[PDB]
């Protein structure tokens, strides 16, 4: 369909360039990265300090590239333990210029009443999957294992 050829051809023209994670109380940068973790078909790893387990509220800031124009950017987000879906997640960037290159922050806020498990349990257990959309149009989706450290 022109959909799915669609679909493609934002992926093709698609790069995240670098990110980062921030304690929101306190902007202390927790993690930061420039490899394109949203990459389909292979498994991505990375390293988290364990203390990220104890942010009420983690801020990310993700910047990427997208030589097609999409009218509602956005991304779906499931954090697997041990392939049992324990939270997901919704955020949308919104209309995105071809050829534009964007930094977009987003807030990871606690889910009450929730409680983390133990880094020393979760870590390698812990798979997050990531769905970009353009709207209802299904550009990607990727995978990354976490290990807390
Ligand atoms: C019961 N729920 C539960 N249990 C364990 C872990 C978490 C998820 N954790 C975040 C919360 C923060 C608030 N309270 C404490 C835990 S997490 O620290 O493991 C986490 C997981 C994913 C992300 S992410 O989606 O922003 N991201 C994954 C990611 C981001 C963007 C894209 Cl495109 C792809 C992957 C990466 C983390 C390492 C590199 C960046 C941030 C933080 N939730």
């Amino acid at each position: 369909s022109a959909k799915d050829e669609r679909a493609r051809e934002i992926l093709r023209g698609f790069k995240l360039n670098w990110m980062n994670l921030r304690d929101a109380e306190t902007g202390k940068i927790l993690w930061q990265g420039t490899e394109d973790l949203s990459v389909p078909g292979v498994e991505h790893e990375a390293r988290v300090p364990k203390k990220i387990l104890k942010c009420k509220a983690v801020s990310r800031e993700l910047n990427f590239s997208s030589t097609e124009q999409m009218e509602k950017f956005r991304l779906e987000q499931k954090v697997y333990f041990k392939g049992q879906c324990l939270e997901e997640w919704f955020f949308e960037f919104g209309f995105v210029i071809p050829n534009s290159t964007n930094t977009w922050q987003s807030l990871i806020e606690a889910a009450p009443e929730s409680q983390m498990m133990p880094a020393s349990v979760l870590t390698g257990n812990v798979i997050i999957e990531t769905k970009f959309f353009d709207d209802d149009l299904l550009v990607s989706t990727s995978r990354v294992r976490l290990f807390y450290v």
